[PDB]
């Protein structure tokens, strides 16, 4: 493709990693508060995932990736730095505060031109690879990848409400830990998720599972909402859902619903393992949204429980990257 | 006495925690950070080493701590915020950035007099419980309280130099805790001591051990070094040591030789006690440095290896308190 992105710092890693190995093309890094060296070891190394391999060293004015080169700019603010250096067109922001059009075109002005996010977003485009079709065109600067949480729960929909319809269901996601929590205990900051924390407890938490669900499948889009909690678990998680069903339901119709289907387009997306409980290994299996039958599954009538997955970290790298190929084409086609 | 607090973070709940059951008199915190509601919550709450008693409590712009009217300061930098203002003689500092008297005496500034640290300090006064004896008067306004190791520490020398005499000290500890670590992977800071971790990956890293000891008996100081590793444990650790000197030994010799002097003057401090191996109990065990014989022990005639006990969070505070009395007390007189 040609892209550069906004921190060198996990969801990064991949992209610019998967980007290479997974899907494409050249660029430039975006990184204030983390050094030409560093993103050396740093991509390099890492605890979730293991080690890099190709070589991960500095010539050049900047870090030579499989030589395919490669440069970090340090800036803090998008404006204030470059972009326009390289010519990555299509850049991705992993972030935290970054949401919203604004900062995000900001970008522009200090280059960029289309702009893909990872985390939902009240004001501006949004999306994921499930269910997104037709949804983004060229009428399109911006746009976003579902969070964790959610780009995972959008494919579970598809079969269960189309082919099942769906009314009233609920939800939880036991995950694996983000950037934001801490070791020991203390303060915390916005919306709080008290901070208080890491080896010893099982944290509860909060979500936009319902917004994100239904704008990436309205219809849903309100029949929803939710609700998390944090353990040590460092990389990778999975998500438990809740609902009420028209239809009439079978277990054995249900996970099959799924597998068929499965089988389908989606693929980058889905999964089912008859297989057995696999706790969480996945963390680099090499899946998008992931589920399984039977694991904690349950029977009745009109209400049923199901549970799917995620290896978050990880697996939001190939739908960004998922997305960057459909945006790539999309916009320029 | 009459005390105040440079940031509500761990050593500070007990700080004051401590000075209010084990010292006394009260306070007031400073931190723009943390605020009102949030302090009564955040001390009182703490499922590591517990939850309060009394009540934790915010009242009239203040915190009622076991009532005993008390202050919170919102000022970034101490110079900035007040201090005499709430009637705070004293001032222990929870922070590593201040450390000298550069920003010290700052606090003075505000409004101090007396300064009291947490953490070494090779400007300016420096020192320990079992070496403490005269060194502090009058002449000092401020005097730094050593690291979570080196107050553990000091308490070998006294024992295998006066033992032993002693040409050959050196050392490794088992730690755990401090934020810094940070969770998965990313930048970490200053020194490198690799934030590349918690969990996954143990992390290398050395400091306060031998260079410090000194000042609390330089007579040795130099014939010891020391580096240490840190377990994904929360807070509780374990100190190893290694010398070489003038004999007559055998680890029951050893052990015996602390135990009595043990008991002796140091009380407070010292321990021994058995128990096969006891453990990271100690965890709010109640004590300053604590070792035991058994534990783990080797020996060859001129040359010995052996470990201890320093409960970081709970440990250090009794003797920055044991020390918030000595000082108060050794300069008003
Ligand atoms: N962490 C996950 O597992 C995960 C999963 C899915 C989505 N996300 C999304 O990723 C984002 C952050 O997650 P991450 O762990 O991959 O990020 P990270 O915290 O590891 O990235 C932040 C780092 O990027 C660099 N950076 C670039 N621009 C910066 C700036 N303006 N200010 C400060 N630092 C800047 C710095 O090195 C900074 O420390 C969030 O939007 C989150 O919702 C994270
Ligand atoms: N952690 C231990 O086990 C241990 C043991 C002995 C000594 N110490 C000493 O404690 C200090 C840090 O360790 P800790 O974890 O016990 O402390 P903490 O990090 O975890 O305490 C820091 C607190 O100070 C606040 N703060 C932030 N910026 C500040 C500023 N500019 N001025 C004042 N307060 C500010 C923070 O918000 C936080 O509440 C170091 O000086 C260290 O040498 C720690």
């Amino acid at each position: 493709s040609k892209i550069g992105i906004n921190g060198f710092g996990r969801i990064g890693r991949l992209v610019l990693r998967a980007a290479l190995s997974c899907g494409a093309q050249v660029v430039a890094v975006n990184d204030p508060f983390i050094a030409l060296e560093y993103m050396v070891y740093m991509f390099k190394y890492d605890s979730t995932h293991g080690v890099f391999k190709g070589e991960v060293k500095m010539e050049d004015g900047a870090l030579v990736v499989d030589g395919k080169k490669i440069t970090v700019f340090n800036e803090m603010k998008p404006e204030n730095i470059p972009w326009s250096k390289a010519g990555a067109e299509y850049i991705v922001e992993s972030t935290g505060v970054f949401t919203t059009i604004e900062k995000a075109s900001a970008h522009f002005k200090g280059g960029a031109k289309k702009v893909v996010i990872s985390a939902p977003s009240a004001d501006a485009p949004m999306f994921v690879c499930g269910v997104n079709l037709e949804k983004y065109s060229k009428d399109m600067t911006v746009v976003s990848n579902a969070s964790c949480t959610t780009n995972c729960l959008a494919p579970v929909a598809k079969v269960l409400h189309e082919n099942f319809e769906i009314v009233e269901g609920l939800m939880t996601t036991v995950h694996a830990v983000t950037a934001t929590q801490k070791t020991v205990d203390g303060p915390s900051a916005k919306d709080w998720r008290g901070g208080r924390g890491a080896a010893q407890n099982i944290i509860p938490s909060s979500t936009g599972a319902a917004k994100a669900v239904g704008k990436v499948i309205p219809e849903l889009d309100g029949k929803l909402t939710g609700m998390a909690f944090r353990v040590p678990t460092p990389d990778v998680s999975v998500v438990d859902l809740t609902v009420r069903l028209g239809k009439e339901c079978s277990y054995d119709d249900i996970k099959a619903a799924m597998k068929t289907a499965s089988e389908g387009p989606l693929q980058g997306f889905l999964g089912y393992t008859e297989d057995d409980v696999v706790s969480s290994d996945f963390i680099g299996d090499n899946r998008s949204s992931i589920f399984d039958a039977k694991a904690g599954i349950q029977l009745s009538k009109t209400f049923v429980k199901v549970v799917s997955w995620y290896d978050n970290e990880f697996g939001y790298s190939q739908r960004v990257i998922d997305l960057l190929k459909h945006m790539q084409k999309v916009d320029s086609a």
